[PDB]
């Protein structure tokens, strides 16, 4: 078979998509290589179709031996809602990067002028990442431009079709026969309408709307998850107060995929065929690495298989020694989650660690902590115009030193529900209803919880580990309180949320849908900052406050 060894060459960085498109050589090589692996036949193991067929459809083994190897559970190889999510989606990007750099290495020999620079550029070609937490609105070259300007083989700037917008099937795999819409669709569709038409213009607007919420979710996900169960999966874990890596991962899949109807990107069986997928999960891997800098010594714990993949049947106990199928290091040994702590083993890194390249684990944590405080944190007011926002900035951002200890309430919208109740991907919208419920207002929009579903299991060999998984999500309210109120007291924020008529709506496709396992509430956690620390701690004096009568359902 094909061993997942990663890209060749030295240890090179995965560049930001903002900077990757400005480098002519890297962008040209990326377009050429991507079109190269796209035009190959869908039966070849090194094609875009086979690599995308690992995350979902088809339900066939990838790179398997001629000799017999039965499949334990027929589903996609993707491992979602378990402890193996980040590591599996870590090596999964490495194989795609490996073959993509192989094709680009073949294309580099097809040039004529500067044959030494264009080949070395192919040796350093790493999959760029889309920093959704900072700039949710991406550049035009990856979602909006039908044609892109690159450099031809002779050295002239030419205009070619962009292979990043979409992917044409050739042909549509018969396994998609019984799946609606996906069988009739020629190419992948982002943000579809009721007439099966791709609506990219509305998608841009949406991202521009969800920029702030995505920023806060990314920040709190990176800084306030100290254990593996609270960081890697959907599962409702005790004493949680921030989104997990997988939830923030779901937000992008739901932004690009779910429009008036369900698209490719919002279905776990067809998500990998969208070329933007690899730009998202690259940044996800970056999020993992950043988290590794903040919490060293915290890695994969043991957990059960909740929904079931092709690697493990529902009920299998998974740990750091589990086999990350179908990714192998040698022809007789599959990858495990243990060696995946060092990205340098796979010949790639990220520019966030450029300033501390070769430092102690103590210093890397401080630099990355400060870097997250400045990149995704909350800035303070100009000239002290809003003191409440300065107090909010001390807890969720850059912390100015103080003589006395500071205290405030951290407010969040917690929502818990039982996945697999409905077999359609949906979303929960939160907004203020004081102005009116018939216009999408930039200021009166809180956030949303998107659901990234796909194939559901039904039963097993009358096993016993089969337990309903509970998925939870968070939406932050602190910045909206700092804009209006002058304090974070519960007695004031109750009147703030009741006067502004904080409401929510569970929507699937276009019409409204209802589920019975949902429980939404507002949580106020007393946070205090001693005069010598910048990291907030739970205030063990005043108890946690829960409001379950403020939210309103709208249909
Ligand atoms: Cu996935
Ligand atoms: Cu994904």
């Amino acid at each position: 078979l094909l061993a997942t060894v990663g890209p060749t060459g030295g240890v090179k960085n995965r560049l930001d998509i903002v900077d990757f498109v400005r480098d002519e050589k890297f962008f040209t090589l990326y377009v050429r290589a991507l079109q190269a692996i796209q035009d190959k036949d869908q039966a070849d193991y090194s094609s875009f179709f086979q690599l995308s067929g690992i995350h979902g459809l088809p339900f066939t083994p990838w790179a398997k031996p001629k000799d017999t190897p039965t499949v334990p559970y027929e589903s996609g190889y993707c491992t979602h809602s378990q402890v193996l999510f980040p590591t599996w989606h870590r090596v999964y990007v490495s194989i795609y990067e490996q073959v993509l750099q192989e094709a680009a290495k073949g294309i580099a020999k097809k040039f004529t002028v500067h044959k030494k620079e264009w080949a070395q550029a192919a040796e350093d070609l790493r999959q760029p990442y889309w920093d959704t937490g900072f700039a949710l609105v991406p550049p035009d070259e990856i979602i909006k431009l039908e044609q892109v300007k690159i450099t031809n083989y002779d050295g002239t700037k030419i205009t070619v079709r962009n292979p990043i917008l979409r992917y044409s099937f050739h042909p549509i795999d018969p396994s998609f026969n019984g799946y609606p819409n996906f069988d009739t669709w020629r190419t992948t569709v982002r943000n579809p309408d009721a007439d099966k038409k791709e609506n990219i213009p509305a998608l841009i607007a949406k991202l521009d709307l969800e920029a702030d919420s995505t920023r806060e979710k990314t920040y709190n996900m990176l800084k306030f998850n100290a254990n593996w169960e609270a960081f890697s999966n959907h599962g409702e874990f005790d004493d949680t107060h921030a989104n997990s890596l997988e939830a923030v991962h779901d937000d992008i899949h739901g932004f690009v995929g779910r429009g008036a109807i369900r698209g490719h990107m919002t279905h776990a069986l067809f998500a990998a065929f969208d070329p933007i997928f690899w730009l998202h999960h690259s940044n996800v891997d970056r999020h993992l690495s950043l988290w590794q800098a903040l919490y060293p010594g915290v890695w994969v714990t043991q957990g059960p298989e909740r929904e079931g993949s092709m690697g493990f049947a529902p009920g299998t106990e998974l740990n750091k020694d589990s086999a990350l199928e179908p990714f192998y290091e040698t022809e007789d040994k599959p990858w495990t989650s243990v060696p995946l702590t060092d990205t340098a083993l796979l010949n790639y890194s990220y520019p966030d660690f450029d300033k501390v390249k070769g430092g102690t684990p103590d210093l890397v944590r401080d630099y990355i902590n400060d870097h997250i405080d400045r990149r995704y944190g909350i800035k303070k007011s100009e000239g002290g115009k809003n003191p409440a926002l300065d107090l909010l900035s001390d807890f969720k951002g850059v912390t100015h030193d103080h003589n006395e200890d500071l205290k405030m309430f951290d407010w969040t919208i917690q929502a818990s529900w039982k996945k697999f109740e409905l077999d359609d991907s949906f979303a929960i919208i939160f907004y203020f209803a004081a102005d009116g419920s018939t216009n999408v207002t930039k200021e009166n929009y809180i956030g949303s919880i998107n659901i990234f579903r796909g194939t559901t299991p039904t039963n097993c060999a009358n096993c016993r580990t089969q337990d309903n998984l509970v998925q939870e999500g968070f939406v932050h309210l602190d910045r909206f309180i700092a804009r209006d109120l002058d304090t974070f007291d519960p007695q004031a924020v109750h009147r703030y949320l009741k006067e502004k008529k904080l409401s929510y709506k569970v929507v699937a496709d276009d019409h409204s849908v209802t589920l019975k396992s949902l429980r939404i509430r507002v949580q106020g956690r007393p946070l205090h900052l001693p005069p010598g620390v910048s990291f907030p701690r739970l205030d063990k004096n005043i108890p946690i406050v829960n409001f379950d009568d403020v939210l309103d359902l709208v249909t």
